[PDB]
């Protein structure tokens, strides 16, 4: 809704909702950069508790806390698609959002999301709603195979054959789906950018993603395929159809033939664009910070050193935690949460590098 | 000789919680370990980004206890404790910093006698303790010398017209008197030692000072003193102890001469702009040492930088300026009660002109 939006100076305060790691990093900026930090989360564990001035503990649902979080504020942003849309919406009424509800609430919503991209132009990857047993009828001779059918609202089945069919009128049952093309991905890249006061956007340098089993495995920067030019463009049209404001992160395919599709938005900071924060002369969650309080953000990052990023999950710590204290190159990034589970995120480590390369071929051998 | 490897999890004591505790806490809870400050002040500017905080005065033996008993590792952000009551401490708990060096750079006379007997080189000195001992300083050192308080006040005699003064100091304090050099100019050298003796040493830093408070710091430093330096500071670590990060500012005078001037035993003010400038900063060096890890062999500027120091007249005068330089990366501590003279934040601007960004730094703080 609000193109500008309330310049706040250092001293004013800062909400977060939602108190995981994205918050953690968010809240270390802002402390940084001389901003309060309150945040709200349901968990006493959260990472964010102790670097924030105030801690709310309370769960997404919770109207009287959200709204104690709005007394106590010059600003609120969010670190996870957590908070009810309708809940976010009373809030952007009341208080100072300028991340607006609106991306929350169309990217809950799987269909209209794909259906508001492709008004705007953009290239999304070819689907249809599959509301009835009969719509899959549709999508076989529409889409696939392979077509993947994912739930409407908030659940995959891959469909490969008709092998596969008595597996996908199961989920159909339960709730309503969309059905997507299949793509034969050639590689996956990411673009995180940051949309502040008056217009402003900046870009961070495309990054190249690797996923091990729908889970964030590796990110290399500089993206080693150019495709720079039509994520930015693809990020443009977007940008006329949903409202951001901080950073956001769009995902993209590249398909066999070299082709750029958009596959996903994330409204926020992003798993992917961790590496900023060695790599860049900015971080993802600088400029967040700089956005959201309408300063003026810089016109460009830079990318001061290549580097490679791995997650840490319960596993990877299991297997890897014993030599941390022997790589300093690895820039270890620990959240401090109590649970170790196998494929919880429980931090990440950025290794700068000259040859992203043989780094990446290191890393492999590190991660088997 | 080696401390304790503590692994993420493990609990970080601060004593003092002011802005260079708070960078070190930040630091910390970045790689996964719990901290805990004390400080005698609620509003410290540490506060909220630690596990837990203390409230106590620094001689408060109880509660520098009670810390104790609460971490794995206990250091400290500036002088702050007593000597004897940092070295019990030390004998107590895990505390890789010691006391050695606090110890030493509490007594001026000491300091320069250590100094120089581990061969560095040290602006030329002599005891003033008795009226007569201004008589060997005229003699020794020459005019313009300074009357410096050995324990803790100062005063410069450019000539016979300021004996009365330095007289008046003799009368109270025990002191020091020095050769008052022409300073061309001035450099540090921030360090990182850990376990195994490994040492890393950040670039060399050009500092400007101004009424006796940090002004500016540029990176890479404009004079030739690598070398030099870092075989000062080889000689230094024989003679006195640290573990983490410390800091070594040298006076480079008219002649070239470089001399030792004065040793921070912690994290020091002219290495902030490490943060934004190099892939490691001297806070990320300060915790892996402390906390037993290994170092990176090398430090690396990623890119060159200029940072200045930002007192409460500074904010005065720029704070409205802020919001449309976001290449200036504001760091603002937190502290509520602004002075003039007090350090509120500093700015590290990245910049591949180092001249030209020095002229328009100039230029901003001359209001």
């Amino acid at each position: 809704n609000a193109m500008n939006f309330n310049k706040l100076k250092f001293g004013a305060t800062i909400g977060i909702i939602g108190g995981g790691q994205l918050g953690k990093m968010m809240a270390q900026s802002a402390q940084k950069m001389g901003y309060k930090v309150v945040v709200l989360d349901p968990s006493e564990d959260c990472p964010c508790r102790y670097v924030a001035h105030e801690f709310i503990q309370a769960k997404y649902d919770d109207e009287k806390a959200l709204n104690q979080l709005g007394q106590k504020c010059d600003v609120i942003t969010y670190e996870f698609e957590n908070i009810s849309a309708q809940q976010l919406k009373l809030l952007c009424e009341k208080y100072n959002i300028p991340q607006g509800y609106q991306a929350i609430q169309l990217l809950q919503d799987r269909l209209t999301e794909k259906e508001t991209l492709k008004s705007a132009g953009t290239k999304v990857v070819p689907f249809i709603s599959v509301k009835e047993s009969t719509d899959i009828d549709k999508a076989i001779e529409t889409l696939g195979y392979p077509f993947i059918v994912k739930t409407r609202f908030g659940g995959q089945v891959l469909i490969n054959n008709e092998k596969d069919l008595q597996e996908g009128f199961k989920l159909i049952e339960t709730s309503e789906c969309v059905a997507e093309k299949y793509l034969n991905i050639k590689k996956e890249v990411s673009l995180t950018v940051t949309r502040g006061n008056n217009n402003q956007i900046t870009f961070f340098p495309l990054q190249e993603n690797e996923h091990r089993n729908q889970i964030l495995f590796k990110t290399i920067v500089p993206a080693r395929i150019d495709k720079t030019a039509e994520a930015k463009e693809q990020v443009n049209k977007i940008i006329q159809s949903i409202h951001f404001i901080g950073t956001f992160t769009v995902e993209f395919f590249i398909d066999s033939n070299n082709q750029l599709y958009v596959n996903e938005i994330a409204p926020r900071p992003h798993n992917s664009g961790h590496y900023s924060i060695e790599a860049c002369d900015y971080s993802q969650f600088d400029t967040h910070i700089l956005a959201v309080t309408g300063q003026s953000l810089p016109n460009s990052i830079e990318l001061l050193k290549p580097a490679v990023m791995m997650n840490l999950l319960g596993k990877d710590l299991d297997l890897l935690e014993n030599e941390f204290n022997e790589h300093p190159e690895w820039h270890l990034h620990i959240y401090g949460k109590s649970e170790r589970k196998d494929s919880r995120k429980m931090g990440h480590m950025t290794v700068l590098t000259n040859d992203v390369n043989q780094t990446e071929q290191d890393m492999y051998a590190k991660f088997e």
